[PDB]
């Protein structure tokens, strides 16, 4: 009275509650399901999925093809079939045939496009290369599947991850990387140029922001109208540099309380509200903070740089001979009518890159920076965002301590 | 050309820009600022607030009344000062009439009236009461302090802090503690109940929400059917515990991917996909989930008892007596009127909780667990809310692993 499985299943071991009391079990509805779920079907997969002992079947053929001879370490063996497992149901003929044909779904898997470019991966060493020696194939020179016929040996008596690095990392060493970064930039390009494209907008915004900013300004005269007052002859100063910000808060009142910022604060508040604003017109320097105008420089260089390197392999490198390749190897269909797309959206990136640079390194000398000390641009916005949630700090212990006053003197 | 401190100030030494180059700076601006400041008084203020060497007349007063004789701890002492900063000001005279009267500062100034109750503070040893013994004073009877006249010794002779535990936590001693607690309350008693009352909601609509569930106990039937179908007879149910819901990732498919949960799911919301909305509806289980109603309930006992103990103490205890009090004293007219209120809050609170610890209880006999179990009551909400994100999980895998087959198939 129940529907059951014909092969024996995996057990849940759930304390079961007793009886069906005054309580949620026993409206016969779990019965109704069983029923519902056994007529569509569902409990039929069930039974395939769960399973308690693996089919015969494969269990033997994952026994047979688990003693064969493999070369490869016990890390890179595993990971092969992690990494590619969407592929378990393949043989390696189809598998092989489906990353060289280079498959629109291969290619919009970012993951695997990574695994078969990883350096360890890729990477051959010498005594790799003489234990594969006796299964290897050539394909230069051949112009089809069916027609090279050199075996030397045999290779399915190679572990099937053998049998993959085999027929690609190995006898398509001559080029294998060439390949791949071709494609991992063709499959990457579009989204890494918008990525930095974002990036550099972070930095326009922060850029702008300062650059027009004067309230920020402002409040510097009032911090350097203060600071002269205080200063003796030696110290009196025309400006100072940023560094100055940093070191507002060691400076203490006699009560030992408030911070020379919090006066400062307190003196913009109560007698030019308006420069206050600075502190909302700034949250683009705020945001853009987690970005190194340094790397995000470098990273278009790389990138151009990357997408130059995959045309120079095509014109006159690995890829610009194409009867080196494997017969079913077809990168080029894909790469070529590609590349001028990347290489102008380097172009594009470039520029702007370029203007923001510009831009930047004019505004460090605005507030007497060094633009050629790689430490100094780095730090810049750190220094104003520091400055700013200081400031922010000191607001707000003021409006604090205001308030108690305000009571104190009351009562 | 700029105004100049009288007398000698702290200095902020900051590294100057040499030069008002083709920068922010040499506007003129700034000594626009220190003339409009200087007109305006604030650098007045500067040049107090930031002398570089404290008036000789303070200085002489703290040097003075720092050499003084003290019988409390380098921590007490030390933290008297701290914690009422806000009367650094006061004569140890007015700073003690400003306790006493209850000032309705004083009360409005939570961190105070705690200080004054901390326990270490309150509690004073036999021998610190001998070694302040000299110069006690009694109260008891006295009906005016221009009346009392017992000295015993002098009492300037002590520091600030110790002039102060002395008027207070030794001369009072007697009832400082009623006095302190019966303060605490009138001025939490308010704010404590809406806090508990907010607690008190949250398991109220957790309570609902789970109570009024048909979903969730859809999925569980559904969770039972397929249980039981894979089963074998030792282990069938006709439900099963909360414990169960925990081990549902334990089991894994051939494939060794999926997980018995994501089945469950799978099934649930290709076939019956309205149960899926238990997951929105219930969310208040997944917010009531930092509370234990467990130490809620406590709570509540201890805020009532804590206004009983008060009344208590005001009808025969330590605040009975009035004329044990100091003359300046007056918890009464500030503590009296407020009872009434609180004791009113307490009950209503009282009323609510029973109610919830009944629905809770009751709620929990429904899915089987013991309302007796003290960990069985605090953990049960855990329970349903980690199966809803395991769920979810489960749910987010699920949805994955869907849209790259949804490819591969295509492909």
């Amino acid at each position: 009275k129940y529907p059951r499985p014909h092969k024996k299943l995996k057990q849940l071991h759930w304390e079961k509650l007793d009886c069906t009391d005054n309580s949620i079990w026993g409206t016969g509805k779990a019965e109704k399901f069983a029923d519902d779920l056994y007529e569509k079907g569902v409990l039929a997969d069930l039974e395939k999925a769960f399973a308690a002992r693996e089919i015969k079947s494969l269990a033997s053929k994952r026994k047979e093809d688990l003693q064969k001879i493999t070369f490869l370490s016990r890390d890179i063996s595993q990971q092969f079939g992690i990494n590619l497992h969407m592929y378990s149901s393949l043989s390696v003929a189809d598998l092989v045939k489906k990353i060289l044909n280079c498959d629109r779904d291969f290619l919009q898997t970012p993951s695997v496009v990574e695994f078969l470019s990883k350096s360890e991966i890729i990477e051959v060493s010498v005594n790799l290369a003489r234990n594969y020696a006796p299964y290897s194939t050539d394909w230069e020179g051949v112009r089809n599947l069916e027609d090279a016929k050199p075996p030397e040996k045999d290779p399915n008596d190679l572990q099937r991850a053998d049998q993959i690095y085999l027929q690609l990392m190995v006898n398509l060493e001559s080029y294998w990387g060439s390949r791949m970064r071709a494609l991992t930039v063709v499959t990457s390009y579009e989204r890494e140029y918008n990525e930095l494209l974002a990036k550099l907008r972070k930095v326009d915004k922060a850029v702008s922001a300062l650059q027009e900013s004067d309230n920020l300004r402002n409040v510097f005269n009032v911090i350097l109208a203060v600071g002269n007052f205080m200063n003796d002859t030696s110290k009196q100063a025309q400006g100072f540099k940023l560094s100055t910000l940093q070191r507002l808060t060691f400076i203490k009142d006699t009560t030992n309380s408030m911070t020379f910022l919090n006066y400062v604060e307190k003196i913009v508040r109560l007698n030019y509200p308006s420069f206050n604003d600075f502190l909302s017109e700034l949250e683009p320097v705020l945001d853009v903070v987690k970005v190194s105008i340094e790397q995000l420089v470098n990273d278009c260089k790389d990138f151009s740089q990357s997408i130059v390197n995959v045309e120079r392999s095509v014109e006159i490198g690995n890829l610009s001979d194409s009867s080196k390749f494997h017969p079913l190897d077809k990168v080029l269909i894909k790469t070529l009518p590609v590349l001028p797309e990347a290489r102008k959206k380097g172009d594009l990136l470039e520029d702007e890159v370029k203007l923001t640079i510009m831009e930047f390194e004019s505004l460090m000398h605005t507030y007497g920076e060094d633009s050629g000390d790689k430490f100094a641009k780095i730090s810049f916005f750190k220094k104003f965002a520091d400055f700013i949630n200081e400031y922010k700090k000191a607001q707000a212990q003021n409006l604090a301590a205001e308030e108690e006053e305000r009571l104190y003197i009351k009562h």
